């Protein structure tokens, strides 16, 4: 039920329903589960361009909106720019073609996808002759005024990033005539990479932070390297879920809900779509904080070197 609010004053909730797939689970999926994830009681509902599947998720909305279960102000639905589209000129269609695909007015919350620029193109992941992945050099200050406008037309109720450092949160904050702040950075964040300090810095700047993977990443091949650890299968997540009667992955999820984090928990499976939304049914002991604090490691589960040499590459 509980919502954070946002330093443009709109509110969204806490927990939110994570909606990417792999591109072999077929595109109907993406419906099915976002129904049921809608009705479970997720109310915010993250996707983008990249995951090829707004027209199945924004169709799931309407649905639950025309069946009556629920209004359009019930649900937070989030979209993302993709980095093709970075030059400012490009923000706003791609914005609408979003929106047209969802068959929704707006987003109420629209964010840049990645700082790292790609080459404009029809194109996805614009790749040279050797298979290199082409880049494109944009001030980011530029999209950001093209996302406040956005924000102005009524498309985008509120707009953020996602995968920002603090250098390039400050770029933004920065801004001269700065209309809006970015109410929330999105990034990966989870007992194995905790970002405490990015995390601290947000909460100075009011921009909250929001966790993706913080169940530990849908462990693809092709982006995660499978000998990393296993995040659900940490022994301290196995014994507190264990001394609450629960899941790991409820552990994982309230540790971030009462260290102020919004978190994302994707789930292809009608019981752990269903199961996800206990996680406000409980409470962990401020020494159960302290034990998943203690996990800690510094850990990317995506592994991105093949762009370091990225000028805005996040991590550097
Ligand atoms: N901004 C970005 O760059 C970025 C990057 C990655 C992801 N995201 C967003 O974050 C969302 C979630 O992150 P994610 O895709 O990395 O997945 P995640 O939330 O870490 O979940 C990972 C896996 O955990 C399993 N799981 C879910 N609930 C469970 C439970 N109760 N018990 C045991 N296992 C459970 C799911 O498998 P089943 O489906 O089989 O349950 C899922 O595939 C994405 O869907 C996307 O919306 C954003
Ligand atoms: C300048 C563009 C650029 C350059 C290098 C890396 C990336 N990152 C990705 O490939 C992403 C994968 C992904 C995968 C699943 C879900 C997401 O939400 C994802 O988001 C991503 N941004 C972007």
């Amino acid at each position: 039920h509980q919502c954070v609010k946002l330093n443009d004053g709109h509110f969204m909730p806490v927990l939110g329903f994570g909606t990417y797939a792999p591109p072999e689970v077929p595109r109907s999926k993406a419906l099915e589960v976002t129904k049921l994830a809608i009705e479970a009681g997720f109310r915010h509902i993250d996707s983008a361009h990249l995951y090829n599947n707004e027209e199945q998720v924004g169709l799931a909305i309407r649905s639950k909106i025309a069946d009556g279960s629920v209004k359009r102000e019930d649900i937070f639905y989030t979209s993302k720019l993709w980095s093709t589209f970075h030059r400012p000129e490009l923000v706003r269609p791609a914005l609408e073609n979003s929106l047209k695909k969802a068959q929704l007015d707006y987003v109420d919350l629209y964010l840049i996808h990645s700082p790292m620029s790609l080459k404009p193109g029809e194109e996805l992941s614009p790749t040279d002759e050797n298979g290199k992945v082409i880049f494109d050099i944009v001030d980011l200050c530029t999209t950001w005024e093209a996302m406040e406008k956005c924000k102005d037309a009524g498309l985008a109720k509120s707009i953020g990033v996602s995968n920002f450092n603090r250098r390039q949160l400050e770029m933004i904050l920065n801004k001269p005539g700065l209309k809006y702040k970015p109410v929330c950075n999105q990034v990966e964040c989870h007992p194995y990479f905790n970002r405490s300090k990015l995390l601290d810095f947000c909460k100075s700047k009011d921009i909250v932070l929001v966790a993706y993977s913080a169940l530990g990443s849908q462990r693809d091949k092709r982006w995660v390297d499978p000998n990393s650890p296993v995040l659900l299968e940490d022994p301290v997540l196995c014994a507190l879920a264990k001394k609450h009667k629960r899941t790991p992955a409820l552990i994982a999820l309230r540790y971030q809900l009462q260290r102020g984090v919004v978190v994302l928990a994707k789930s292809y499976n009608e019981q752990r779509i269903r199961q996800n939304v206990q996680v406000f049914e409980f409470q962990l002991t401020a020494e159960d904080m302290k034990a998943i604090d203690g996990l800690d490691r510094n850990l990317h589960y995506f592994n991105s070197d093949s762009f370091a040499s990225h000028p805005n590459y996040p991590y550097s």
